[PDB]
């Protein structure tokens, strides 16, 4: 829970924290109209300000693969919500994951319906590009024939007017932008054995922040825990 004397003499360094989120991933990160981030991960990246007294700011808005090339580069300090890869360690250190989901399969009503993943073989299967679905698949699954799209929203788009025939996602995104999309010709289809696990990340070269945000977050009381998801459990269920 509390933090060593070398932690708290990082955070003297650091007023500021660079911060790489997604500008379209609700309901975990999103940026709105007016330019500020919000969504779970940023309830939890608020607390996290609170605790450590130094500021957690966004930069300006790329694409999230343009946020990965920038962690890359080492310009950016932390990145809120992604999950762990074996590529990705190569670059990054990660928290412990914070939240866990199922990574399902999502069809149309009037369309094909996959059971597992072996049963997308020889379909055209959607995925936002560059989150951690993609990147398994590719590693794990070498000859599917997938449509990396640039968000959620996109890749639903493209499952609901048949420009994909299945979609492949954690489930919190998924059902959240099929309702708030009102895709009601979309359904979920299946399951696979693949587990999102959204984490914190900061470059590989600079460990001493995950340290201090893996402290935070598994000290979360089980109220507080609560009030981070409340907002967000109602477009769920
Ligand atoms: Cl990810």
């Amino acid at each position: 829970a509390s933090m060593t004397p070398e932690e708290r003499a990082w955070l003297a360094e650091h007023p500021s924290i660079r911060l790489g989120v997604d500008t379209s991933w609700p309901p975990f990160e999103f940026r709105d109209e007016q330019g500020r981030y919000q969504g779970l991960a940023a309830g939890y990246v608020s607390l996290l300000q609170e605790r450590k007294g130094v500021s957690l700011t966004p930069v300006e808005p790329k694409t999230w693969t343009q946020v990965l090339e920038q962690a890359k580069d080492g310009r950016l300090d932390l990145l809120p919500g992604i999950m762990a890869t074996p590529e990705r360690q190569e670059y990054l250190s990660f928290t412990r994951p914070y939240l866990d989901f199922p990574i399902i399969i999502l069809a149309r009503k009037n369309g094909p319906m996959p059971k597992r993943i072996d049963e997308l073989y020889g379909l055209k299967v959607a995925v936002v590009d560059h989150y951690a679905p993609h990147e398994l698949l590719i590693a794990q699954h070498p000859d599917l024939t997938l449509l990396p799209l640039p968000s959620v929203a996109a890749a639903l788009q493209a499952l609901a007017t048949g420009q994909a025939d299945a979609f492949v996602g954690d489930f919190a995104s998924s059902v959240w932008n099929l309702r708030q999309l009102k895709l009601n010709g979309l359904e979920i289809s299946g399951e696979t054995p693949y587990r999102y696990q959204l984490a914190m990340a900061v470059p590989r070269g600079q460990p001493i922040l995950a340290g201090i945000v893996d402290k935070v977050l598994a000290d979360l009381s089980a109220e507080e825990i609560e009030r981070l998801q409340a907002p967000w459990v109602g477009g769920l269920l």
